Order: structure tokens, then sequence, then C-alpha cells
């Protein structure tokens, strides 16, 4: 389980920071990297990184879980957390967000600003530094490099689809379709958040078969679709004290699950209300959209969807888990379905 | 030679774009990637990419230069041009630049803005897409992946040093030292612009020895230091019709070679003039700094430096080229020393 390993995982971060921040000439730049790592890779729930560690423990025979192999698993879990930190620092600039993980976004900090672009790229570079230091002699080293590089390309293509569908200052209700939505979230979130951590543990355990990885992907990309729908729902209806951040999807004209569901149910009067108020900074326009979503009972539509989704994901675990332990996927379902 | 291969190299770009932009769901995002590739990876001199191709031709026996091997060399040269495009798109946002390669910077284009952050990352992702498609079965594949990843980390650490030394709105004359300068440019420019293209050709030719790569690096990082000093000089004294871009180093408070040389020669009255006018947006303050640099004959100091640098780099070619053909380094010296 995760809940137990959260403190244990977090305890390994100080060694990750020490190995990355140990040529005195670059000293000031290494001090800045330490500040970027400390600010941006801590404060989250660490679900993606913990997934690597728990899945590795469940997939590798305990007699093979020696100290060095376990250290490699913790390090690769932290690599997944560094990839997410890279995407979030940059996403927060592109989405004009204000807070993340209970504090001001890194780019909004006085003295940081758009220098955060380079800081995000340093976080991504740290992944490959750690893989070389800890994993270069292992038979799965190239599989992991390619998996992290593919996950980044996937995510970036999905970010392009997200940003193209959400132009600033242009109405884009015509592209807020279920088909467009499923394509955005599959690429921007599902691959790196669900497939990547389990696939990394699979490769570290010697499970490199195409069929085995395709079957796990069938479960995991559907779980990732639900995780992004829940993120969209919480952007507006979650409590920032719990989520750690303030939502921006309506002001940012995003193809959110909520707006997709709104358009499917709206009358022509409601469609016009959404056209006139969506995608704009004015607080009273944002409030009108939320009031429309409440008039259409979209919170009840989301709860029903969550139930139907959970049943679908469990049916996929029954179809596709074997020969992996079903616990690998059940523990991940427990973290996302609250 | 380069001058001949410029059109031949450019002719391969259409196949690079076709293989990268060939799942209809992501179609709109792939169309945007094609626009980012067309806008940002064309218009330059292609010196870094051509260096890969010319060095490969000079290092590999002609009987081994079959069509497929030559295609791999063109593709890896284009990978170096994609790395430079990634760094330049992001650098232009962080340096608040206006033009590049004779047109408005990508981020300044109406409708692009900070979405250019994700576009820059897509350019970097394309490198690894091409290396996998064209080079995965080759014995040097992992050497090239690691070389591109190291070059990126080097460059990003140097960008951190550049940005830290150049705070907006704070005087930083105390850190504009020759020692700080040499450290910034070695990491931000010399590794990716000079070592990377020659080292990539070396690995493709089977030259993977640590000693051979260290000796080439001794020449190439010094040539890269001169290339950044020339870039700094041209930021203020070059003609934008020739350089393709407008300089921003004085307004951006940069640790430019020019300001370093100014501080070494300044009287106390001149130091105060530079303190009051450097690092600020006002056009009349920028003009005062340029007038001070002219009073101190910094253009003549740069020409003398260029002569002394060229003699030093040629002495290093005599010391360290062997057993590589000296032409590999002489052709690169000819491109940078005008
Ligand atoms: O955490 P956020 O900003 O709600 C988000 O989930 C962050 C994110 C960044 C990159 C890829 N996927 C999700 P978004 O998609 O912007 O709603
Ligand atoms: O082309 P530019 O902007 O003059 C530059 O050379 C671009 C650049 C970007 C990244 C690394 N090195 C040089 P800079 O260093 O900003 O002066
Ligand atoms: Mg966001
Ligand atoms: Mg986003
Ligand atoms: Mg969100
Ligand atoms: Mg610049
Ligand atoms: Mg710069
Ligand atoms: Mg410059």
């Amino acid at each position: 389980a995760y809940a137990q390993e959260k403190q244990d995982f977090v305890q390994h971060f100080s060694q990750i920071v020490r190995v990355l921040t140990e040529h005195p000439e670059i000293g000031d730049a290494i001090a800045r990297l330490k500040e970027v790592l400390e600010y941006n890779t801590i404060g989250g729930k660490y679900n993606r990184g913990l997934t690597v560690v728990v899945a590795f423990r469940e997939l590798v025979e305990p007699r093979k879980q020696d100290a060095d192999s376990l250290q490699r698993a913790w390090t690769v879990g932290w690599c997944v957390e560094l990839l997410q930190a890279f995407f979030l620092v940059a996403d927060d600039i592109m989405d004009s967000s204000l807070t993340r993980r209970g504090q001001i976004c890194w780019y909004q900090k006085p003295g940081v600003g758009l220098d955060a672009i380079n800081d995000a790229n340093l976080l991504e570079a740290c992944i490959y530094r750690l893989l070389k230091l800890y994993c270069r002699e292992q038979p799965y080293y190239l599989n992991l490099i390619e998996l992290f590089l593919q996950s980044s390309y996937q995510t970036e293509i999905g970010q392009t689809l997200d940003l193209l569908t959400a132009p600033q200052g242009n109405v884009d209700l015509v592209r807020f379709t279920e088909k467009r939505y499923k394509s955005i979230v599959k690429y921007k979130t599902a691959f790196y958040s669900f497939y990547l951590p389990i696939a990394a543990a699979m490769y570290m355990a010697g499970i490199d078969g195409e069929k085995e990885h395709a079957n796990a992907k069938k479960i995991l990309l559907e779980m990732g679709e639900f995780a992004q729908i829940q993120d969209d729902y919480l952007d507006l209806f979650g409590d920032p004290s719990v989520t750690g951040k303030i939502g921006t999807d309506i002001q940012d004209n995003k193809c959110s699950w909520l707006v997709v569901q709104c358009l499917q149910r709206a009358t022509p009067e409601q469609y016009q209300i959404l056209k006139e108020n969506y995608g704009q900074k004015e607080a009273e326009k944002v409030a009108r959209v939320k009031a429309l979503y409440e008039e259409l009972d979209l919170p009840a539509v989301f709860l029903q969807y969550e139930e139907d989704s959970y049943s679908h994901i469990m049916a996929l675990i029954e179809q596709y888990a074997a020969p992996l332990p079903p616990a690998v996927f059940l523990g991940l379902a427990r973290k996302i379905y609250k």
C-alpha cells in the first residue's frame, strides 16, 4: 500500500537532492536547481512515484529486492515525480494559474517569472541524470530512457491539443466534443500519469513483452481518462484547501469535461448563456457558467459517471490484468476513486 | 565544405518534416508541430547541423558512406538544429527578444504567446523521435541519446548561470567578472554548439574513446567561448540586417563580454555611468552605455581579441587534433572566424 510508504518515499528525496546538487564554478546554478527541486517536487501526494515503488515490490520476487534494487525503484519513482514537476511548472505558466500544492505557483514568485521555463527544463534533465547514475548498468536502462522520452512526447502532443482547443479570446464551443475531449486527455494525462509508472516497474521487473504492456495500457489509459475528468470536475467544484490550487478552466476557455457535458444537455437559451460567458476573465461571467452547470445538475452527472467509470475500470482489470497481480491495478484504483 | 552542402542539407528538411508529421485524432496537434518546425528550424545558417554532415564525411571511409548511413548523418545534423531551435524559442521568451532570423520571434506572434513554451519542448522531443526512427539499430544509438541529453543539461545549467547573473531590476556589476563570464559561456553555448555536432559525428564513425573525445573537447569548447564572445559583441555592434535579430543584452542586465571588458577599463566616473544606465529598458540609458563602450574603444579591443583567439584556437588544433583530420576543426574555424 501507498498510505504507509508516503513517509518512506519522501525520506529518499534528501538523497535525490544531494546526488543532483553535488566543478565549483556552476555552484550558484546548482544552488538554484536545489531551490527548484525543493519548491516543485515536494508538496504533492506522490501517487505516481509511489506507484512505481509499490508495483515494483509487487512484481519482483522478494529474494530479488536487495538494497540496491530497491534504491533503483525509489529513484525511478522520483523520476516520475520530476517529470510531473516539469510538466506542472510549465503548465501553470501556460494556464495562467495562481497556486499549486497550497502555495503560489513557482513562476508567480517575485524574482522567478518566466525564468521558470528554464527551471522546468532542468527538472526534466534531472530524470536522465538519475537514470544514468543509478540504472546505466541494468538491462532495462534503454527501455526506461525511451519510456520517459515517449511519455514526454505524448504529454506534449496532448498539451498542444489542449491549448489549440482553448484559444484565448475566441469562442470554441464547436470543438468541445466528447471525441476531442477523449483525445486530449489520453495524450496529455493518461500516458504519463498511469501507464508510465506501472510500465517503468514492469521493465525493472524484466516484464518487457509488447502484449503484456498493451494489456496493462488498456486498463491504465482508461483509468487516466477518469483521473482527468475528476481533475476537470474539481477545477470548479473542489475545495482549494483540499486540491491545493485554484481552478482556471472556464477563464482559460478549456475543453473541460464539464463544458462538454453542458453542451450535450443545454437548451438553445443555455447554449447562448455559455457562449456569452465562457472563456473570459470577468468573475461575474465565470459565476454565470458555474450557475448554469449547477442548473444542469452536472455534479450529479459527475457522481453517476464516477460510479459507471469505476465499474468499467474494474471490468477491464478482470479482462486484462493477467498474468500481473490484480493488486497492482486495484491499489491504483483505490488512490483515484474516492 | 559547408557553403556547398547548405542547399543539400536544407533539401532533407522536407523528409524530416514528413516523417515527423505522419492516429487522425491528433491531426490538429500534428499540423501545429509542422508549423512550429517550419517557422523555427528554418532561416538560420545551419552551421551546427552541417558540421555533423561534413565531419561524418571526413571521418568515415567513403566505401562506408552508403545511402542509409548518409541519411542517418543528415538526420542527426537536423537533430542538432532541432536542439538549437528548442533552446532559441525558449531563450527568446526569457530574454524578451523581438526578432530572430529576420522575422518576429515565435512567442511574439499574435496567437502564439506563452504556448511557445510547449512548442519549444516539442522541438526537443522530435530529436529523440528521429534518433529512434533512423538510428535505433546502430551501435552508437545510446551514445547519441546520452550526448543529446547531456548537451541539454549543460546548456540549461549555463542558462541558469546567465539568468542568475542578470537579475531584472537589480544592479549586478559585482558579478560581471571574466571568471563568471567564462563559466556561463562554456555551459550555455560551447558544449551544444561545438562539442555536440563533432562528437555526434565521432560516435557515428565509431570513434567512442574517452581520450579522443576529451582532446576534441579541448579545441571545441575554446572555439565555443569565442563564438559567444562574438555573439555578445554583435548584440550591440552587429547589423540586424545581417544577424537577423535585435540585441537585448544591455536592457536585460546581461554578463556580456562587452560589460566585462568595460568594467576592467572603466575609470570611477565611467563605472558610475555604467551603474546608472545598465540593465534598464530606457532607450536613452542603453544609448549611454553604447557611447561608453565606444569611448573605451571596445570594438578595437574585440578585433584584437578575435586575432588572439584565432591564433590560440589554431595552436590548440596543432596540439590536440590528432589522429582526427585537422580539416574537421579548420572548416569549423572558417565558419566562425570572419
Ligand atoms: O493540475 P492541472 O493544472 O489542473 C492539470 O491537470 C495539469 C496537467 C499538466 C500536463 C498534463 N496533464 C495535466 P490541467 O491539464 O492543466 O487541468
Ligand atoms: O541568439 P542569442 O539570443 O544572442 C543567444 O546566443 C542564444 C543562446 C541560447 C541558449 C544558449 N546559448 C545561446 P544568448 O545566449 O541569449 O545571447
Ligand atoms: Mg493547468
Ligand atoms: Mg493545462
Ligand atoms: Mg485541471
Ligand atoms: Mg537570447
Ligand atoms: Mg539568452
Ligand atoms: Mg546574444
